[PDB]
């Protein structure tokens, strides 16, 4: 878990930051070969990156970014997988020709990371476009786990600046934290994925978004998006909880949509 410094190179530039901290480019020495990293650099900030390692250390998914290690050095580095296409929101507002089949692959892939997130019983609590990260154009995984929280095993949900435009109405009224609040934000992740990377009620303050919702009303169909695919992101927007569902059942309609697309191909 702990890394050698001298293994460890880092750039100058920067790549951005997240919840805590700020990422760049690095190169780590392994047993044989050099892995390109991300690194996140930064008394309060200090716990919270060693929080965000202990959740990313317990985490093994194809579609999540694994912690290499930490690092204590002229700051607190915590070293990740490198995705070098970088966050989904930014690549699909400068890559506009993306195809819906290819949209569709990633946050279905996206799907699966969440529900073994949801089966390891950790919450994520900022699931937006902008941490998905592209290891290619057709392999996403999800990144910052700087708000994420193992629930207590007698608990179904975690008890509480905010990405309020991503959280559930029981996020907002009641500060209750679930697998289903992840659900609701995964909704907006995919608006946000078929609106190739724009930004979630457009123009509106927290408030706002409070009275939409509240008059049952959602945020439109983005122009090309399956009428499946929008209909998913709608069913992810249930307000009751108890009648919104999981990811187990998300990432079904997901894959199965995704090979509908993928053999009418073929026709
Ligand atoms: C910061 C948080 C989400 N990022 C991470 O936790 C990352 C973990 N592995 C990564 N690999 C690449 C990038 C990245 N590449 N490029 C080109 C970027 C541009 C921006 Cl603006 C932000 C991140 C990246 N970010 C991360």
């Amino acid at each position: 878990v702990y890394l050698d410094r001298k293994l460890l190179t880092l750039e100058d530039k920067e790549l951005g930051s997240g919840n805590f901290g700020t990422v760049k480019k690095g190169y780590y020495q392994m047993k044989k070969v050099v892995k390109t990293v991300a690194v996140k650099i930064l008394p309060a900030l200090k716990d919270e990156l060693l929080a965000e390692a202990n959740v990313m250390q317990q985490l093994d998914n194809p579609y999540i970014v694994r912690m290499i290690g930490i690092c204590e050095a002229e700051s607190w580095m915590l070293v990740m997988e490198m995705a070098e296409l970088g966050p989904l929101n930014k690549y699909l507002q400068q890559n506009r020709h993306v195809k819906d089949k290819n949209i569709i692959e990633l946050v279905h892939q996206v799907s699966m990371g969440m529900k073994y997130l949801e089966e390891s019983n950790f919450v994520h609590r900022d699931l937006a476009a902008r941490n998905v990260l592209l290891v290619t154009q057709h392999y996403a995984k999800i990144s910052d786990f700087g708000l994420s929280k193992a629930l207590r095993a007698d608990e179904n949900y975690y008890k509480a600046k905010w990405p309020v435009k991503w959280y559930a109405p029981e996020c907002i009224n009641y500060y209750k934290f679930s697998s289903k609040s992840d659900v609701w934000s995964f909704g907006v992740l995919m608006w946000e994925a078929f609106s190739y990377g724009q930004k979630p009620y457009r123009g509106m303050k927290g408030s706002e978004v409070t009275a939409m919702l509240e008059k049952g009303e959602r945020m439109g169909c983005p122009a090309g998006c399956p009428r499946e695919m929008y209909d998913l992101m709608n069913l992810c927007w249930t307000y009751d909880v108890e009648n919104r569902p999981g990811f187990a059942a998300v990432e079904l309609r997901l894959r199965n949509y995704y090979y509908d697309v993928v053999n009418e191909g073929h026709h």
